[PDB]
């Protein structure tokens, strides 16, 4: 009855592995030691399977599996058959709603530990000592595209955590910009409907390059701001582990005294900034469309753990007004060059699900779930999310009872006298279920605000106005902050944001509102419109070149913060270098090759023009994790190519291809040997240049050069080289 | 208080337009005057928008859709404000479950006319008059990918019509290749779980190519012959245009004389057959994960109407059991060799939706709808459908009322003592709600059989067996059929599976899947089987070598119908060629070229490396549709080079790698006077080549020469030289 391999070679081992080596699994499977509060108290709902009998929901043992009960063999199926109709029935119910907005996203279990007592700023508890471990649940999102979209498109990022804290359930849900596009939550389905696919024909998915998109901004220049970032490398992370994330609002943080102290979140990534390029991105739409998804749980599994360091920039209450912009305004950053980020703790995520749909898909986040020690701002955006995270549930996910989906269930207590709905699972025993009762001496109780384990009071902020559907003037300022964004990438970084521009408008079907997005850039800076104008065929007129460029931010003339790329800090571990074998590689290059990326921690896939196993030239058998085109250089960070018997893929197409779509892609490329013939491919002099490792075999110095070109991300100078580049 | 440009031009051309001429419009606006029963029926719920007040859905007038209601314009949003909650409510609640299968899906309005009466065969109103126009809705579509994935993944095609019969709605649910993976319905959930992304990460969409399916294939036989299609260029259609369909069982049609025939039907494109190639199909998914939708809703723009002429293989019911294989098994196809298809009627799609949500997305299919004069059989695949196809709607759509959803009415009279339910729409005036009354008069009545205008009656069928869950014997068969797909193939279409099951193969991570699956392969073919081997790295046994092949079917060694090009039927109106233009083109070349295609209804797209225009050799200026990397060959049958400045982009990699990309993939390319000095990029000879088009001018016959070559689809020839391209 076993149809497994006797050689077992279908159960992946239950210990960190690097990407490719082992099958994935399940997280209980893959990592059964890795614990914390939140996963332990799942324990309850997750079922295992070996060595159970295949039932009915109701409990029945089944015994054939393979057919409908029928009249004779060949007869019409009964409608007894109970066990073929419970089957369908499940199968016919599968699917519920996807979100409305970051449908498609990828998901992980970790912690959060601060790096000390937050108490002089805020009563939160799980900021309170450095000792408190908080079990955490993040996923991490595109916006505009389904749940079955691609990962690699051009979008802002979502970035949600779930804080199960010891007072309740704490929600930040962000982005990997510091701004939104709008101002006020009423136009949230106006500018959400003019991003997604149009109504009448559902097309463009995952693509903000289409015409109600760029007419909506065109007509709404505060969307400005976030569409730079959008347009910048900013839209298309290298992963999830490679980029910022910001709570956008200004929140409050209250501490015992009651003094509020304005904030904003921060996520600073330990893996640090980085991007893909336009072309790799849509191309990796493509070859895999699952990239993130994939990446991350790859990361997870090897140990290489996404980790995140949460900070804050604090404002005092008096200082509200000391800025050229409005704290409340969401399509305004806060220059940290003006307030700096602190530090506060950090959080690794180590630990994949069990099942995508069970503990992803049904995860609720939501912005208004907040502990005592935080409270809201009036930021008109921010209040009207708060009216929106939880009406969405009732159909999303079912009814009122999503609190008790076993991955959104709190950790710590919670006791009240709600009741009923759909799918309660909770039975109440209380002889109440209302206050105040004396029949249960009026359990469960309230409880006054306090230092600790106190009951939750909004800040007594003064309201004073007339009620008005009214935008506040101070919002009433669209392109200093873009200036700000743009005067503070690097050159390659704008010329990256002008083609981002370029591409999305020449995808826009009517000329005129090109014409009108190329007006709003010259509000912003005349050397991006002119550029985008160029590439449109459009010519600005002596009035567009005659617009004043806005302020400076608070005397800034750029805050080098901003960009992805001016102040390095990337770092190699866990990135992924090609290694192009041939059929009789040299195996001293391999050695040393393997060897140097061990010591850093970078994975190497091994390709070659079929699967299976080549042999080195002393005889070591090289397993071929996969082909040329099966594993396309838009999926690894650098390209190795080892010497050997170089003859054999000299004129291989796809290996050939492999090292020119690198190139164009600005990726690192390593050639030993016979290998450096591949120049020819690349139009590399002999003479060789900066961003092509080369040497007659590959060594300490050879790897430490890639290490080095790896460490920078990309080669930036090669730009002016590719264009001639057929790939 | 107008935005629109004061020249109109946000406004399509209510006419018929080439695509990317004219920006894409709802149904109703673009094509006002096309109309059928079933258009016009739906104008009671249409919904206008010009020259309207904004309102509440309560018909409120709005005032400033703007803003939130605060306290002063700084304040916090308040409660009382109705008219941002109904409209974030809204919002928050348009997502509904997508289809647990064929979740990604295009479709179109049209009609059906049958060439002559049916009645000696069936009673089906819709088949009984020549001049009797039905309506249609089509629904085409993936199977594995969610609502949000790719057109051009590698997949099942969906093709679901809808007639809107005098007698009642027909739903024709079938796909493009002839059988089914499984024979039981039983099983369903086990094939569709298996191809679905896995259930822990949720990975791959779209794909077939990882772990899971291909265990189920390796230890389920009976699966074999749908993936041969799969793995064949049928799984990547060109368009939905070009692509056959199929009800895949055995139905029966029932004359008014009582009469039974057993029925399979077929759908034959008018535009012939014609796929991609995977690696186009595969980087087509990330150039644009819309293709075949747009392609669909564009050619009804045009004017140039997907026509699909239905047909019927008959089988008389005494020589049911006259073959080698079971007519009730849909693994089993009936190869036309033995029983031609007989031509029955041509259908015509002319129209798309005006909101893609409320008819594409709400549209309800289900096999069980049939008519008076159609009837099952006990084909154990069908049977389960048929409880499936109702189910489903109770989630999907939200209750038992999906037929009153606008799309799904029929055009007919509905009466019957059903009532109440979510969302009913109907508003019943019988005193009764139950049958038999007297206080209605017995009304709505039920109605005897007869020839025309009768109840349904099921065909009285002898049933004589014990109840068993138990596959009928005559269905153990498993390879004959795949050899006989295999054996009528092209040998580029043979080489082309190949390619399929190794590169998906190659995508499976445990090996002893894919030598499972190369030892069934070894069932059907050794050729295959070995082809297949050698690109995994797999080496044969002696046993493999020496397994018997299959028997033929019914003397069959080969059928050419079940080849996609073996007889060629290709027709190029619709199709589209890429014009590489540069900065002072030769107008008489590009006057030639344009119209030819003119002619012969071949769009053009007019292609540069920036948008704008450019002016010819003679002054005519030239509108730029997109740029070379905007458009890419992916999204073209074929490409021309006129001459003129050919300098201008002789050194333009992104011009150069155009036309490597369509030589790669096989498309005609034509080059005119300086072009032909691309013929070196493409590594062709001065001596020249089949499927390359040249001469000092675009005058002549090179237009012949050209729109032959596209008639043929694709340069097969030129396969033995594509692998040394760098592309
Ligand atoms: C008033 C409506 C509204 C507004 C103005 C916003 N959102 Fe939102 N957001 C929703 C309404 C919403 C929602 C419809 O409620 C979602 C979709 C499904 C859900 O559970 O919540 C959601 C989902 C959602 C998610 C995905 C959470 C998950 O992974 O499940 C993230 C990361 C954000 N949002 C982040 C933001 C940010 C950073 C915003 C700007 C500061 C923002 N949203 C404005
Ligand atoms: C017992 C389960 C079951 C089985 C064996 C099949 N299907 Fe099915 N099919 C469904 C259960 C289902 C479904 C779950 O009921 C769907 C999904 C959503 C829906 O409305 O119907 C569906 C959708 C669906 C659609 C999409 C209709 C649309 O566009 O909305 C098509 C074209 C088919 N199926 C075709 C087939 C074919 C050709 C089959 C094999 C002969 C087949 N199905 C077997």
């Amino acid at each position: 009855d076993s149809l497994a391999p006797e050689d077992g070679s279908h159960s992946p081992a239950a210990e960190p592995t690097p990407p490719g080596a082992q099958p994935t699994a399940p997280g209980s499977l893959k990592a059964p030691d890795t614990r914390n509060e939140k996963l332990n108290s799942l324990e309850d709902v997750r079922k295992g399977s070996e060595n159970y009998a295949l039932t009915t929901n109701q409990g029945v043992r089944i015994a054939d599996d393979q057919n409908s009960l029928r009249a004779g063999d060949r007869g019409p199926t009964l409608l007894e058959d109970f066990i073929l109709r419970e089957k369908i029935t499940h199968f016919d119910h599968e699917r519920i709603p996807e979100r409305i907005v970051h449908a498609r996203g990828s998901a992980a279990h970790g912690y959060f530990q601060p790096y000390k007592s937050l108490s002089d700023i805020t009563k939160a508890d799980f900021l309170s000592d450095p000792n408190k471990i908080t079990p955490v649940f993040v996923r991490f999102s595109t916006v505009q595209g389904g749940a079955g979209s691609a990962d690699t498109v051009r979008d802002i990022r979502g970035f949600a955590t779930k804080f199960y804290t010891e007072e309740g359930i704490f929600d930040l849900v962000g982005n990997n910009t510091p701004i939104f596009f709008i101002q006020d939550a009423h136009k949230f389905p106006d500018f959400v409907h003019a991003v997604k696919p149009e109504p009448h024909w559902a097309i463009p998915q995952g693509q903000s390059a289409h015409d109600t998109f760029w007419d909506y901004v065109s007509l709404q220049p505060e969307t400005l701001h976030n569409v730079m970032w959008a347009m910048s490398d900013r839209g298309i992370p290298r992963s999830y582990r490679t980029m910022e994330g910001f709570g956008i609002h200004t929140f409050r943080l209250i501490n015992a005294e009651g003094k509020a102290t304005f904030v904003r979140f921060h996520w600073k990534p330990l893996a640090g900034k980085a991007s893909l390029v336009w072309d790799e991105a849509q191309k990796l739409t493509g070859r895999d469309p699952d990239f993130h998804r994939r990446e991350l749980w790859e990361a997870i599994e090897a140990g290489d753990f996404p980790e995140y360091e949460l900070g804050f920039q604090l404002i005092p209450e008096e200082d509200e007004f000391k800025f050229d912009f409005d704290l409340l305004d969401p399509t305004k950053l806060i220059p940290e060059e003006l307030v700096p980020v602190q530090r506060v703790g950090n959080m690794v995520l180590n630990r994949n699900p069990d099942n995508f749909f069970a503990e992803n898909e049904q995860a609720a986040f939501h912005p208004g779930h907040i502990v005592p020690g935080l409270d809201f701002t009036n930021d008109p955006l921010l209040q009207g999310r708060l009216f929106s995270y939880t009406d969405t549930q009732i159909s999303r996910l079912g009814g009122p009872n999503f609190h008790e989906i076993p991955i959104n269930r709190p950790t710590c207590p919670y006791h009240n006298f709600q009741r009923d709905g759909m799918h309660r699972m909770g039975i109440d025993t209380n002889p109440a279920n209302y206050e105040p009762n004396s029949i249960n001496d009026n359990w469960p109780r309230e409880t006054p605000p306090g230092p600790k384990r106190g009951g939750f009071e909004s800040y007594q902020e003064r309201v004073e106005g007339n009620k008005v559907r009214e935008r506040s003037p101070s919002f009433g300022e669209y392109y200093s902050h873009p200036r700000l964004f743009w005067l503070s990438q690097t050159p390659f970084e704008q010329s990256h944001i002008v083609d981002g521009f370029s591409f999305e408008l020449s995808k826009v079907v009517r000329p005129y509102i090109r014409e009108r997005v190329v007006d709003q850039l010259a509000h912003i800076d005349l050397t991006l419109a002119q550029a985008v104008a160029k590439n449109l065929g459009i010519e600005l007129t002596d009035d567009q070149l005659n617009i004043t460029p806005p302020p400076d931010v608070n005397g800034l003339k750029k805050d080098p913060s901003l960009s992805l790329y001016a102040i390095p800090d990337g770092d190699v571990k866990g990135r992924v270098v090609a290694i192009l074998l041939n059929d009789e590689v040299r195996s001293a290059d391999l050695l040393a090759i393997l060897k140097a990326l061990k010591a850093k921690g970078v994975h190497a896939k091994l390709l070659y023009s079929r699967m299976g196993e080549v042999t080195a030239d002393d005889g070591t058998v090289l397993p071929i994790a996969a082909t040329f085109a099966g594993a396309p250089s838009l999926t690894v960070d650098a390209v190795i190519v080892p010497c050997g018997n170089i003859a054999d893929i000299a004129d291989n197409g796809d290996a050939n291809y492999y090292l020119m779509e690198a190139y164009k892609h600005l990726k690192p490329i390593a050639l030993a040997g016979d290998a450096r013939k591949f120049k020819a491919t690349i139009k590399i002099a002999d003479q060789g240049e900066e961003g092509i490792v080369e040497a007659d075999s590959a060594d300490g110095s050879f790897m430490d050069e890639l290490l080095t070109l790896m460490a920078a991300h990309r080669v930036w100078s090669r730009i002016p080289k590719i264009d001639k580049i057929p790939a």
